[PDB]
């Protein structure tokens, strides 16, 4: 729905979360858990929770 870019290297930190790497392009699915996001790389095509301050938008 929106894109987004990572800025940091990110490990999963539950089985539900998306692992990334800085500069992944990252499309914002869902945000109404806060400061955890619903995302999908348009980078590896994974999908997954990420932190909402690992991003900022293109």
């Amino acid at each position: 729905v929106t894109t987004f870019v990572a800025l940091y290297d990110y490990e999963a930190r539950t089985e539900d979360d998306l692992s990334f790497k800085k500069g992944e392009r990252l499309q914002i699915l869902n945000s109404s858990e806060g400061d955890w996001w619903l995302a999908h790389s348009l980078t590896t095509g994974q999908t997954g929770y990420i932190p909402s301050n690992y991003v900022a938008p293109s």
